[PDB]
């Protein structure tokens, strides 16, 4: 079976999240969605750094054409951070847009660029809760003239995103729905339609909640299972097909990104935050970062945001 390695060099995270693999610099970036920190890991050189801000963060993606600059979330603001990748604070912050200026207790959560470079991201109540809590989030993309467009409402916990290689489908996760949805994606108008369930956890006895996700070159989705101690591999060719399961020692698996020189090493983030209604005792909940090899598939380099 696959080899799951705990990356000792990286330590433990409250809620490690938002992994992004920059292929040209062979560097993984990620966030902690509770501790207000960004993180950098260069595996070939065993280099780790962090960056502190005073707002809640949920993604970090290099800005296309601008070395040393990243598109990030700061509470409800999408912003450009100028960061040298090693100092413990940004050099400067350039706000782009506040997606929800008048929803004082919302935050941005998972975000990713589509293959064309357009940032997609969604919101949630800061005090969202599972299985039931306030449902206040929406799904957006950032388009022309730095204005967002809304694509879906009634989202409890806005989470993982992926697109098919032919640019005809988008895949999206609201953790509260305990399923992955597929949509027809119109790359020319940047709109989605014909929402329908692709994979429903209760139909397959999968515990926990879908969180982050990514897609491989064959079109398989790799889905993080929060409170499931696993990642799952699911089909995009047929609905409701579980292809494989890979157990991850940390119960609170949060997200996934392919990396390594050949894009065949799956980085997996997790959360050490101990929750009062957990299916797992506290001794099990640590928050390490893992690397999975031997899956027999390759992914894609992380896409930079175009502004
Ligand atoms: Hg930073
Ligand atoms: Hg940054
Ligand atoms: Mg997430």
């Amino acid at each position: 079976g696959p080899v799951v390695e705990k990356i000792a060099e990286l330590g433990k995270y409250t809620v490690g999240e938002g992994p992004h693999w920059d292929h040209e610099t062979q560097t993984l970036y990620f966030v902690d969605t509770v501790e207000k920190t960004f993180h950098k890991y260069v595996p070939s050189q065993k280099k780790y750094t962090f960056c502190k801000v005073d707002k809640l963060v949920s993604f970090i993606i290099p800005l296309a054409g601008s070395p040393g600059r990243f598109v990030v979330s700061l509470e409800r603001e999408i912003a450009i951070l100028t960061w040298d990748g090693v100092s413990a604070a940004p050099t400067s912050i350039e706000a782009i847009v506040n997606v929800e200026p008048h929803i004082k207790n919302n935050r941005l959560n998972d975000g990713k660029a589509d293959p064309l470079g357009n940032l997609w991201t969604g919101t949630m109540a800061i005090d969202a809760g599972l299985p039931i809590g306030p449902v206040t989030g929406s799904l957006y993309h950032l388009g022309a003239d730095k204005k967002v467009k809304m694509h879906e409402s009634n989202i409890a916990i806005a989470n993982g995103l992926a697109w098919s290689n032919d640019l005809k489908k988008m895949y999206y996760i609201d953790s509260g729905k305990r399923r992955v949805d597929e949509y027809d994606y119109d790359a020319s108008t940047l709109s989605i339609s014909n929402q329908r369930p692709l994979f429903t956890f209760e139909k397959h006895e999968v515990p926990g909640y879908p969180d982050g996700q990514t897609i491989d070159e064959e079109g398989n989705l790799w889905v993080a299972v929060f409170q499931g101690q696993r990642i799952i591999k699911i089909s995009t060719q047929q609905p409701e097909v579980l292809l494989d399961t890979v157990k991850i020692p940390d119960p609170q698996v949060t997200s996934v990104a392919f990396g390594g020189p050949n894009l065949d090493e799956l980085y997996v983030t997790s959360a050490g935050l101990q929750l009062d209604d957990s299916s797992f005792d506290k001794s099990l909940v640590n928050g390490h970062v893992y690397r999975v090899t031997g899956l027999g598939v390759k992914g894609f380099a992380g896409v930079k945001v175009k502004l």
